[PDB]
Formats: structure tokens, sequence, C-alpha cells
């Protein structure tokens, strides 16, 4: 609903793309084809990589840095796509660019793009 309208994350269901977690996600969750929110699904290759962002959890009051790393090896999953982009910065800034495909490191040089995790790997 209002594509353009300031993100509002919740903090209530990690597979919804407002759930506090995804605000720079591309792609789809993992939780829906057999990963976890911080898992990859059996199959898959976990990428050492990741474009990172710093997301508010509306729940604490606090914004902890994301790093969405992505599970590769597969054909996209499909289900449960998102694609959000808070403080997402042009492809010159890497770090913070969200279209790469953040595979490198893999297993068995992976790098087709399956799902992402959004696990947290710091505050702020």
């Amino acid at each position: 609903v209002d594509p353009r309208a300031k993100w509002q994350p919740q903090d209530n269901d990690i597979q919804a793309c407002d759930y506090w977690r995804h605000c720079s996600i591309d792609g789809n969750i993992c939780d829906c084809s057999g990963g976890s929110l911080t898992n990859c699904p059996p199959g898959t290759k976990l990428a050492t990589a990741s474009w990172v962002a710093s997301c508010y959890n509306p729940t604490d009051g606090q914004s902890y840095l994301i790093a969405y790393r992505d599970c590769c090896g597969y054909n996209v999953s499909g289900r449960c796509p998102c694609l959000n982009t808070e403080g997402e910065l042009p492809v010159y800034r890497p770090e913070f660019a969200n279209d790469i495909i953040w595979c490198f490191g893999a297993e068995d040089d992976a790098m087709t793009y399956h799902c992402t995790i959004s696990p947290i790997v710091g505050k702020a």
C-alpha cells in the first residue's frame, strides 16, 4: 500500500516485507523456502559476502546493522519477494548497494541467487 510511503517496520511477522530487519532486503525471504530468518535452506550455499543496512527495531527503539548474506546455488525461490531500500546507496558504494548478487564466498562457487537472510551483525 503506497509503494512510495515511508517505511514502517513491524516486529511480528518475519515473512512480511515490513519486518524490521528486511529494511534493505532485495530478493526473497529465506524463511519462505526452507531456511530461516538467519540460516540457509537445505542444499544452498551461504555466501561470505553481503550488503549491510542499519535498520530500526521498533520494539527496542534501537538500530542494528543487518548483513544481508545470500543463500545461493539455486534458482530464485519465488516465494516472499521484497525490495526495501532503507539507506541504499549507488553501485559505486557497494557495501550498501542491494542490486548486486552477494553470493561471493559461497562454497562450490555458487553465484545464482536463491534467497537472502537477515542476521544481525551488531548495533547501530
